[PDB]
């Protein structure tokens, strides 16, 4: 029950015949319904006529005086900001781009899958007179080309995209402006001379207020950048404040929010090893686009009402105040605007979770997951083909989408040829069957790990309970397992979203222990559970244990570096000589999983220690210098902090 948006023969057009086939596409572009009338107009004028904006202008001028006829200057400046900000969509441009993208996608992709039922909802959300808001998860640059192209090819008007100021350059800007992309500043700060450019912020508020008030569609990537790790990073609540404020003020009745999940079998950009490790370009871009990449699946979550969601928050009698340190450390070592911050901050996480949990699991995702953790030593095809069937069922049985179908053999054989850089395909003695080992080198592994992290979010919970199960043992008391698991969540907090922000970890772990008894891995003898001593269950427990190896090893070997920490140092200088150590631990062959040396997990560990408050952040001259906290001034605390993390990791 799917749809391939790129698959366009004459059957997708009205006119038919030899000629009508030969020019199939050009007709399909002609038949699309996009006119100038259904786009917001008089935007600059309406934003410059705003009573908030003119008052914001009125006071910024007032400061500059010894009558006050300098208003001309600030007003003339205020205009120029909107002149570089606002977008101006041209149906002519959109069609002609859509045509090109329909050629190019059909060149360097195999297909782009859409579940009709998910879009038939969006076409019901469209035909109610409300402004929609599309919140995808940033992974590759192609994300912002797809989201629009998918809608354009179902007779839906292109959304106005919130774009980084980087792209604002001559020619390339005036193209983007005509394709809906409106440019916004980074940090919204002219200079540290001024506190806040009240004018710019008021104009930015006004623009979005106006663009929503005219019932147009908005596209915001809540992840400031695309993910280097290959999993959803920390959500930014920058613009969601601007969009919620619009509702808070009562200038528009309601907004619909649509989480989107775009999964790639192979991202055009490829591995991020170049960053994670720490003429000739244009040649590289030719070398880039001449390669083929795999399948794509874009998954739209159910549109929900922000108005109702914001009411639903006011039904909660008490909010979550517990600190990451106050959760963990006491178990290891014997308001007015702050509520408003948390309120909008949680929404962003709730969205990214919903989006990330829509993303379809790919073939590469499943192959990498097996190759890294299930085997590593490397296996002959037949065993991997039989496993690829077994894993596929494990994913479907947990209610997740697959971005592949057909013969397991062929779906794996396709997926190998994408991982051809990491994977080595050889011939074994007295066999017609071919052998498959992955790379365990410094640079190659990161590519396998990156694509492997695609599946991590399906098993992330069961893995925490699987690690905690091993932890508690060194006839389990259920309370202790939940209590122990609950911290391993607070510890791996920064690494990624584990569950919905609206419920506590205790409950999530209780439910996931509740799942293990339903599967029948744990059974009843306060409650006393026993682990099923069955080959299949044990190998699954050890797979789930192994799966979190890199994510614990890095956090362990991070604390091994803290053991000897000399004086206060700037963080950007520290992170490099912490990241050096983890590379040096592969270089010497001390670190087990070479995955751990990735730059992403280093930032997570330091932010985790900064959340725990081992390093007291005392930022100066616009950089974070790390002060070794009074609690962790002695050695015996850091010793226990090291001993603790070691309990979860298998030796
Ligand atoms: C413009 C943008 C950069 C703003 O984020 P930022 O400036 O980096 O983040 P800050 O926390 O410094 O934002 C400052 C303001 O945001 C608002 N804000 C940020 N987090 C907030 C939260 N949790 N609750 C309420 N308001 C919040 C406040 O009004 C805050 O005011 P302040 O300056 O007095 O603190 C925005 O782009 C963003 O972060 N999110 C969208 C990402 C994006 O579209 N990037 C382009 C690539 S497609
Ligand atoms: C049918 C035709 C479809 C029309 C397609 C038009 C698409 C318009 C694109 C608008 C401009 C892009 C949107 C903003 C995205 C953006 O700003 O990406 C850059 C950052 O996130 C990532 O930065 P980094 O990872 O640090 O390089």
């Amino acid at each position: 029950g799917l749809r391939n948006v790129i698959y366009i023969n004459e059957t997708h057009t009205r006119h038919r015949g030899w000629l009508a086939r030969r020019l199939s596409y050009v007709l399909f572009i002609q038949e699309r319904d996009v006119h100038k009338g259904m786009f917001a107009t008089n935007v600059t004028e309406n934003v410059l006529n705003s009573s908030r904006v003119q008052e914001a202008i009125a006071e910024v001028a007032a400061e500059l005086n010894p009558q006050s006829k300098a208003v001309n200057k600030v007003k003339k400046k205020a205009k120029r900001i909107l002149q570089e900000m606002v977008a101006t969509v041209s149906p002519a441009m959109i069609r002609l781009t859509g045509w090109v993208l329909l050629k190019l996608f059909n060149s360097f992709f195999w297909n782009i899958q859409i579940h009709k039922g998910q879009l038939e909802m969006v076409k019901a959300a469209t035909e109610t007179n409300l402004p929609l808001l599309f919140l995808p998860v940033h992974r590759s640059h192609i994300d912002y080309l797809l989201l629009t192209f998918i809608l354009f090819c179902h007779n839906i008007k292109a959304p106005y995209i919130a774009s980084g100021n980087n792209l604002n350059i001559p020619i390339f800007s005036t193209l983007i402006h005509k394709l809906g992309g409106f440019f916004i500043r980074r940090r919204l700060d002219e200079t540290p001379d001024g506190r806040k450019d009240v004018l710019y912020r008021a104009l930015l508020h006004g623009h979005i207020v106006e663009l929503l008030r005219q019932q147009q569609f908005l596209e915001i990537f809540l992840e400031g950048t695309r993910s280097r790790s290959g999993k959803t990073s920390c959500a930014r609540a920058g613009l969601l404040s601007v969009v919620v404020d619009t509702l808070s003020t009562n200038v528009i009745p309601d907004i619909l929010i649509i989480p989107v999940g775009i999964s790639y079998d192979r991202i055009i950009e490829g591995h991020y090893n170049g960053e994670q490790l720490g003429w000739s370009v244009a040649r590289g871009v030719i070398r880039m686009l001449r390669k083929n990449y795999g399948c794509v699946r874009v998954d739209f979550a159910q549109p929900f009402s922000l108005k109702e969601y914001l009411e639903s928050q006011s039904q909660k009698p008490v909010s979550a105040l517990l600190s990451l340190e106050q959760a963990l450390l006491p178990a290891i070592l014997p308001t007015d605007e702050s509520l408003r911050r948390r309120l909008i901050a949680n929404l962003a996480e709730h969205i990214l979770f919903t989006a990330s949990k829509s993303c379809a699991i790919m073939s590469t995702h499943i192959v990498a997951c097996l190759l890294l953790y299930r085997h590593r030593q490397g296996i002959d095809l037949s065993t991997l083909v039989e496993d690829f069937f077994v894993m596929k069922e494990e994913v479907l049985a947990r209610d997740f989408d697959l971005g592949f179908s057909g013969n397991s053999e062929d779906v794996v054989m396709h997926a190998i040829q994408l991982l051809g850089n990491c994977v080595t395909i050889t011939h074994t003695s007295r066999n017609d069957e071919f052998f498959i080992t992955p790379s365990t080198t410094v640079p190659s592994v990161f590519e396998l790990n990156f694509y492997s992290n695609g599946v991590l979010h399906v098993f992330i919970m069961e893995a925490i309970i699987a690690c905690s199960l091993y932890a508690v043992l060194n006839l389990i008391s259920q309370e202790q397992l939940v209590r122990k698991a609950a911290s391993l969540c607070y510890l791996l907090s920064n690494e990624g979203t584990i569950s919905l922000p609206c419920q506590t970890f205790y409950q999530v772990c209780h439910e996931t222990v509740g799942k293990f008894i339903q599967y029948g891995i744990l059974t009843v003898a306060d409650c006393y559970l026993k682990v099923s001593q069955s080959k299949e269950h044990q190998q699954f427990i050890t797979f789930l244990q192994r799966l979190l190896g890199p994510l614990l090893e890095a956090y362990s070997s991070a604390a091994i570096f803290v053991h000897n920490f000399s004086g206060p140092v700037p963080e950007p200088e520290y992170l490099q000589k912490l990241h050096k150590y983890l590379i040096t631990r592969t270089e010497r062959n001390v670190a087990v999983y070479a995955e751990s040396a990735t730059y992403c997990l280093v930032k997570n560990a330091v932010k985790m220690f900064k959340d725990i408050g081992v390093f007291k952040e005392t930022k100066q001259k616009r950089v974070s210098v790390l002060e070794l906290s009074s609690t962790f001034l002695p050695q015996c605390n850091r010793q226990k902090l090291l001993e603790y993390i070691l309990s979860f990791v298998v030796l």
